[PDB]
């Protein structure tokens, strides 16, 4: 029904099948970070029901993202199934894989240029921390062309659980400038609440001391890495699963819901938290271009961010 | 090892997989005979070991050939396996599928234009006779491009058995002009003998009266159809399996070895014959172009052919 979506599914399927025939070495070479594969399909008076008649599909750095998927505990055949067995659902357009494991976000060519710019350092950071990080997990990046329409997509891991539902959702930046959800926003079903809502509504996260220390430790290293790359406008995405409210209408596989953290035993309510960094691809200069056409530097953003999060936990 | 061969395997695999998702109706529409699918692949700094980095694959009239394959008793998944599980072996270049079921012949763009010209009438002839014919069975036609090299291929059914070996092979035209294998030819392992060899060496085909009548009946209708289309230079390909000689170093599946005919009970030797028409795509005018650059019309060729074959049986 959405032809760009069908091209995406077809393309991911194609990409994973091609890779299944490649010998995967333990290491990446420098050219792997400059690599791509392009397919251009032209059907004349054929197969009109399933696909657009004319489309292109490009995959950036196939070997790097295959390496990353395995590092993030993701098997290629599973990834293929999640994205192609049934269509992704809509919810920058966002889609969620049918099994809720992956997020598919539509991005700009500028974002793509920035992903390329950091991809090597990102990969090496992922190696150093053995894949244990709150950073977005970049799993695939593609360019889709359907009859004059060109779009770029990136695939990442869902911060939230593929099983346990989230009834409350926050997007935190820790800005000295006031951030708040608008009144039209709060009227949404699962609204994206922000820094002021959290500060004002006295939201508490009830996790024990060991879980808190571990989390903030990860968070520190991740955010420094981001600062170092002059990246900003990223958030801590926080999801709360209410085990009680879920029974009205509660444990997780930590190898799938990798961001889950159980509340401690004295929590007023049975809760599971899902917390991770999102939206890192805006470079300082790219934010300035959107502030010109339509104090707050990378390092400051970094400090404000860690201050706020250290406070809210 | 042969990059054109790898593209062919990759392309057939791709084509059959795409078709597996198409709804196949009982009928073909006129546009199906003008249809094609094209794929162009560009790999930059990727997948260098398995495929050329730049290639194109085109399939002519995918729906027609899918229809023909089923009419000829061939399942698409089996066809795919036969052509892609292991490489075709060489033997106009000819290859044989690894399981000896199919012949893959390299043809000219002129041949391709002629196949398109007759494809509708051919299909309708195949419908009328319910697939019971000595004509070549056209199963797929493709264009391959690998770095400046463009080639066209047609896939047909092997005349000979996929199991039982052939120790003697004839190529008969029935020309009033003398046809003979040369002395350098007879020195080949499995030589392609011709009209004079057969007449001179008193070769006999020992088949009973019912088998002979049925065969010549089919042959008559097939050759008239060919004459009608002004086609010529085609042969009766005759293969002889010696059951005795085969035991030194004998029955067949008639649903796979569709051209097999057992000898009668009084045959001097246990023999199985494999006989069918081959090489039909030379149009009268196309033969004249190769007679100019480097009596014998279509109807005469037709008469000479049926006279000779009626004589040899
Ligand atoms: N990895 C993820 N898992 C689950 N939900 C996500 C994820 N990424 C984004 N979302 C949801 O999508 C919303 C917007 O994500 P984001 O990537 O910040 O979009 P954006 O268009 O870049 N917004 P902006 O901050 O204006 O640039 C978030 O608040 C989440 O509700
Ligand atoms: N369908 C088939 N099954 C088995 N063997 C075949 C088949 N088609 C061709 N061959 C073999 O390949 C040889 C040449 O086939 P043919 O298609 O006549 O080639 P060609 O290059 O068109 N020859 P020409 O007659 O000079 O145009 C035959 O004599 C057979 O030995
Ligand atoms: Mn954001
Ligand atoms: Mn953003
Ligand atoms: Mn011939
Ligand atoms: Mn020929």
């Amino acid at each position: 029904s959405d032809p760009l979506l069908s091209v995406l599914m077809w393309g991911v399927n194609h990409s994973i099948n091609e890779l299944s025939h490649v010998q995967i070495p333990v290491m990446l070479m420098p050219d792997d970070f400059k690599a791509y594969s392009k397919i251009k399909v032209d059907n004349h008076l054929f197969n009109k029901e399933n696909m657009p008649s004319h489309f292109k599909f490009k995959e950036y750095c196939p070997m790097v993202f295959r390496n990353l998927r395995e590092r993030f505990g993701i098997d290629d055949q599973d990834f293929q199934n999640s994205l192609t067995r049934s269509a992704p659902l809509p919810n920058a357009r966002f889609h969620t894989s049918y099994d809720k494991r992956y997020i598919i976000k539509t991005i700009t060519s500028e974002d793509v240029a920035e992903m390329h710019n950091i991809l090597k350092k990102y990969h090496q950071y992922i190696v150093e921390c053995h894949g244990i990080t709150l950073l977005p997990q970049f799993l695939g990046m593609y360019r889709l062309n359907v009859d004059g329409v060109e779009i770029y997509v990136i695939v990442t891991r869902n911060v939230f659980s593929h099983r346990l539902s989230v009834y409350r959702k926050y997007d935190l930046k820790g800005s000295t400038v006031a951030r708040e959800a608008s009144d039209k926003e709060k009227a949404k079903e699962l609204p994206t609440l922000k820094d002021n809502d959290f500060i004002n509504e006295g939201q508490k996260i009830y996790i024990d001391d060991n879980n808190k220390k571990v989390f903030l430790e990860k968070l520190k290293k991740d955010v420094e890495f981001l600062a170092q790359l002059k990246l900003m406008d990223y958030s801590l995405l926080v999801g709360i699963h209410d085990v009680e409210r879920a029974e009205q209408e509660g444990e997780f596989d930590p190898n799938i819901d990798v961001y889950g953290i159980k509340c401690h035993e004295n929590s007023p309510r049975k809760e599971v938290y899902f917390m991770a960094i999102i939206d890192i691809l805006t470079h300082y200069d790219a934010k300035k271009k959107a502030a010109h056409a339509a104090t707050v530097n990378p390092e400051q953003y970094s400090k404000r961010f860690l201050d706020f999060i250290g406070h809210i936990l």
